[PDB]
């Protein structure tokens, strides 16, 4: 994985934002961008070049399991990874997501070393 991959964090709380663009920071992602909710996402993931997607479950007008629907339905960002955050774990909701083509899920609050191991289990999958 390129130091340099941009990184979009999608929360709508600026708290959650920032403490993910911290934690990235630590493991020397310094490369990110950040959306309120899934439509702001997709108005910023427009202008290209983004490598990695760090969603939120739980978000107002357009939630993360509609972003990622529409992510993987457009022929120019279907490949982008897409990491799945929530603040509890349910069986149905982890189907849901994995069904849609999420490439992981973590539960929060989470620590930089649980974070690394999210993303590099991911680069793993997807030989990155
Ligand atoms: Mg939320």
């Amino acid at each position: 994985a390129d130091k340099e991959l941009k990184f979009l964090v999608v929360d709508d709380f600026s708290t959650m934002r920032r403490i993910v663009r911290n934690l990235l920071k630590e493991l020397g992602f310094n490369n990110v961008e950040e959306a309120e909710d899934g439509v702001d996402a997709l108005n910023k993931l427009q202008a290209g070049g983004f490598g990695f997607i760090i969603s939120d479950w739980n978000m107002p007008n357009m939630d993360g399991l509609e972003l990622l629907k529409t992510i993987r339905a457009d022929s120019a960002m279907s490949a982008l990874p897409v990491l799945m955050v929530t603040a509890e774990a349910k069986k149905e909701n982890i189907i849901a997501a994995a069904q849609a083509g999420a490439s992981g899920y973590v539960v929060k609050p989470f620590t930089a070393a649980t974070l690394e191991e999210k993303l590099n289990k991911i680069f793993e999958k997807l030989g990155m």
